[PDB]
């Protein structure tokens, strides 16, 4: 802008100025001479730990105005002698609780993040065993589909001390379909978790070897060893697809599950790493209509539905691919819908993500985000985010990557 930066919606001309990016911590990969802005992925000793943790607890008083204060010091005395003796420390229920809300609202990549402050924690740190585990992931998912009417959730397990003792969900997502290489070549089912289901059948999985079976559960507790587990069936709610007015939609036989819950994700905060803390919203109808079922890595159903519709595949420039995703969203939209298990459309939910950038902008001085991630996978023009201009950077606490437990675990 003129000193401070702005960023401007060219559709309506709406003009936002950002301060919150000046207290950005985290680097993004971009320097003044690259953008790397499109690229998906650009212990700790005592000493690092301290700063970290004043920082977090500086953000987190100041945020109940009362910043300075006596409560406020004395926990930093008491955080700081927790260092001294044990390398580590314990953070309070209602930190956490601060903590987890604050890695979804800074999460850039999430445009369903005007929910953020609506997020239920359950602390699992007292859990030991893989068994614990399933049970408190059990616990999370019943709470968080609630039959059907989707409420947000996180369940935090113990954090990470000497990186041999720590709780990993090997599962990329709680539940997730199996996937099936043969040496006739093909894939059956969902092609990004063959790997991930070889692991499972090397660990005695027995693989129904269908298209859409849910993969079991494998939790690693206090570095042990993983364990194998079926999340009980009648916890998994999923979908049908078919379509309002194709009849023949049914056929194809296609089905989702309808909780979408990210376990193999890194929660930060104060500088304490918590390796397993799934968490789980509700889907926007594109993850699953776009990317889930016509990526070509995975289910990759736009041939098998195009052909059903009388299209013309001699060439793209019928636009057949075009008109069978559109309708595969319909259905998917559709199908949630006559079940009553919440989902929402991207122009609904890009919509709200709109009004909630400029909620964070009116209260926070800005809104970290990630243009590349907020912009829906199918018709982005028609939907406001398009012409949202947005400005990233990595707020702290955050939700990180981190390494696959299969490349690093092993006895
Ligand atoms: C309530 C409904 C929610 C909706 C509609 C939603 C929507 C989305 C969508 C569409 C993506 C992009 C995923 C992709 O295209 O692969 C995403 C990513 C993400 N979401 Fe949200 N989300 C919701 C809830 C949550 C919650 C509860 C959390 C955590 C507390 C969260 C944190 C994240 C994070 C960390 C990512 C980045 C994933 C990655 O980088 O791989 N979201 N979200
Ligand atoms: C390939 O490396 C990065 C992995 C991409 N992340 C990723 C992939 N598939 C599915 C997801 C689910 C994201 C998500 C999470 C939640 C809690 C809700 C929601 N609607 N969507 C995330
Ligand atoms: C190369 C590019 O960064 C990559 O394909 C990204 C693009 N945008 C995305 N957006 C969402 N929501 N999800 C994704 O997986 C991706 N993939
Ligand atoms: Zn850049």
């Amino acid at each position: 802008c003129p000193r401070f930066l702005k960023v401007k919606n060219w559709e309506t001309d709406v003009v936002l100025t950002d301060t919150l990016h000046l207290k950005s911590t985290l680097e993004t990969g971009c320097t003044e001479h690259i953008c790397m802005g499109s690229i998906m992925l650009p212990v700790r000793t005592k000493d690092q730990l301290f700063p970290l943790a004043k920082e977090f607890l500086d953000q987190y008083y100041s945020s109940i105005k009362r910043f300075g204060s006596k409560a406020h010091m004395d926990r930093l005395e008491e955080v700081n002698k927790e260092i001294e003796s044990t390398s580590t420390y314990q953070l309070k229920d209602t930190e956490l609780i601060y903590g987890a809300k604050h890695a979804w609202r800074n999460a850039s990549r999430c445009v369903g993040r005007i929910q953020w402050s609506k997020l239920q924690v359950f602390d699992a740190r007292d859990c030991t065993t893989a068994h614990g585990m399933f049970n408190y992931i059990c616990n999370h998912v019943k709470y968080a589909t609630n039959k059907g009417n989707l409420r947000s959730a996180i369940t935090i397990f113990p954090q990470r001390t000497d990186g041999k003792h720590d709780f990993r969900v090997w599962n990329s997502q709680l539940i997730r379909y199996a996937g099936y290489k043969q040496p006739d070549g093909s894939t059956l089912g969902d092609p990004a978790n063959v790997q991930f289901t070889e692991i499972c059948i090397q660990q005695g999985w027995k693989a129904p070897r269908g298209r859409f079976d849910v993969l079991p559960l494998l939790l690693q507790a206090n570095g042990n060893d993983p364990e194998l587990f079926q999340i009980p069936p009648e916890l998994v709610l999923e979908v049908p697809i078919r379509h309002p007015k194709f009849d023949w939609f049914k056929d194809l036989g296609l089905k989702w599950y309808g909780l979408p819950a990210v376990s193999n994700m890194l929660l930060e905060i104060g500088g304490l790493e918590f390796s397993a803390c799934p968490f789980s919203g509700w889907y926007m109808g594109t993850e699953i209509g776009v990317r889930d079922y016509c990526d070509n890595s995975r289910y990759n159903i736009l041939e098998e539905v195009a052909k059903k519709m009388d299209l013309d595949m001699r060439k793209t420039s019928s636009l057949w691919k075009d008109q069978a995703l559109v309708e595969i969203n319909i259905a998917v939209l559709y199908s949630f819908q006559s079940d009553k298990v919440t989902i929402v459309d991207h122009h609904s939910a890009t919509e709200s993500f709109i009004k909630h950038m400029e909620n964070e902008y009116r209260c926070r001085g800005g809104c970290p985000a990630d243009w590349v991630w907020i912009v829906p996978p199918m018709s982005g023009s028609i939907t406001p985010v398009f012409h949202q201009e947005m400005l990233n950077y990595r707020l702290t606490p955050s939700f990180e990557y981190q390494p696959d437990p299969w490349n690093t675990h092993v006895w």
